[PDB]
């Protein structure tokens, strides 16, 4: 019983952390789009 | 959407700067005509 439970616990702990990591990484990637767009061309090129 | 907008922004930013540069260069060329004409022959050749 301890093992069968522990195996399920391990299995989901790993899987949840992985898919969380994946969605966290994807989320910051989407945020990095907004940041790089916030890296607007409305810049010192005008000053040149 | 960010890209499609950014592409239009880039495209026109480049094109406007280029045609501005071209017309600025042409304008100073026309002004340089007036300056070189202002380099009149009404000069020290008379003194010679």
């Amino acid at each position: 019983r301890n093992l069968a439970a522990l195996e399920a616990k391990i299995s989901e702990a790993k899987t949840k952390k992985n898919m969380l990591q994946a969605r966290a990484k994807a989320a910051k990637a989407n945020a990095e789009l907004q940041q790089t767009l916030g890296g607007l061309g409305t810049s010192s090129a005008t000053s040149a």
